[PDB]
Parts: C-alpha cells; structure tokens; sequence
C-alpha cells in the first residue's frame, strides 16, 4: 500500500489547497 | 504508469500553491 | 528512489500548506 498511502495524501493535500483558496477569496472580496 | 501520475498531480500541486503564496502576498502587501 | 522522493515533497507541502493556514488566520485577525 505504499503507492496507494502517498495518492491517498496528495487527494487530502489538493482538497486542503482548494479550501486555502476558497478562504483567501472570502478575505479578498468578504 | 501510478508513479508517473503521482509526480504528475505533485507537480501541479506546487505550481497552484506558489499561485496561492502569490495572491496572498499581493493581498496582505495590498 | 523515485517513491521516497515522492513521500518526502509531500511530507513538506503538509507544513507548507499549514503555514498558508497560519498566514490566513492572521489575515482574518487584521
Ligand atoms: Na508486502
Ligand atoms: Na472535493
Ligand atoms: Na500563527
């Protein structure tokens, strides 16, 4: 499972750097 | 083949974060 | 080679993308 542990982490990591996004535009505009 | 992928979705995962540092900095600097 | 390279970028972008948050927060507090 060692392959399939890091796709696991980089799917969290992409989640976690949309809702970043997400947040910076709620300061920008917000 | 999955390695291949991974260093594919890493790649671009760093290009959005240093998109992401841009636009913070131009808005805390802002 | 290619997998622990693979696991080591990734362990750092989670304090990367943990410091983003960080810088965030404190946006919001100003
Ligand atoms: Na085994
Ligand atoms: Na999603
Ligand atoms: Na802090």
């Amino acid at each position: 499972g060692e392959l399939a542990a890091l796709k696991q982490e980089l799917a969290a990591l992409k989640w976690e750097l949309a809702a970043l996004k997400e947040e910076l535009a709620a300061l920008k505009y917000g």
